[PDB]
């Protein structure tokens, strides 16, 4: 008979582990040749769909989440190498550090506060819709410095709020032990998205 404390603890452990794994994948990524990046990104989107938007009998398991962390780490390499090339590695490290303390603080606040933040879920989803939209727009019509910078500020705010919300709902919602992997996956996505936004912002700012 698990308790909520143990469930949250296990979720956070898996989260940390996905961080380490994604880091291994990121390291691995510097030897991954281009054109494999496309099918890997495709696999990434398909896995996101299978895990979140597809009414399945059984929820996503540990193998799924850890594999995703690996591949995701690999695929965030061009982003990292790019911004490191124009801003330097220390900026990447500082962005990771920033993401880290933001996640720790906002996560602790979300998890330990008594209010139920289950009302802004629609607002948050809407925000993510916007960010994804301008993100796709960026592919066909690349944004300038100021624009990408603004997009990064908004992204930062949004995903920070999403971290707060997610830990809050992990505390408040009825989370069974079979949802542990997909919750940890959610925290991973929060982290990675915040990180990409911060890295983009400071990376551009330092060039």
């Amino acid at each position: 008979h698990e308790s909520k404390q143990s469930i949250m603890q296990r979720i956070l452990t898996v989260f940390v582990f996905t961080l380490l794994i994604a880091t291994v994948g990121l390291f691995i990524g510097q030897f991954v040749p281009v054109a494999l990046m496309l099918p890997l990104s495709i696999l990434e989107v398909a896995m996101i769909i299978l895990a979140f938007w597809m009414r399945r009998r059984k929820a996503v398991g540990y193998a799924f989440v850890y594999t995703f962390a690996f591949v995701s780490g690999i695929t965030l390499f061009p982003i990292v190498s790019h911004y490191a090339s124009i801003a330097g590695a220390y900026v990447v490290l500082e962005a990771f550090g920033s993401t880290f303390v933001i996640f720790a603080v906002l996560g602790t606040i979300g998890a330990k506060m008594k209010k139920d933040l289950s009302f802004l879920w629609s607002f948050l989803l809407v925000a993510v819709l916007a960010l994804a939209v301008v993100g796709i727009f960026n592919i066909f019509s690349p944004l300038n410095s100021a624009a990408m910078m603004a997009y990064s500020v908004i992204g930062t705010i949004v995903f920070s709020l999403y971290i707060l919300y997610d830990l809050n709902q992990i505390k408040h919602r009825h989370i069974t032990e079979d949802l542990i992997p997909v919750m940890a996956l959610s925290l991973y996505l929060d982290f990675i998205n915040l990180f990409i936004n911060l890295l983009r912002f400071f990376g551009i700012l330092s060039s």
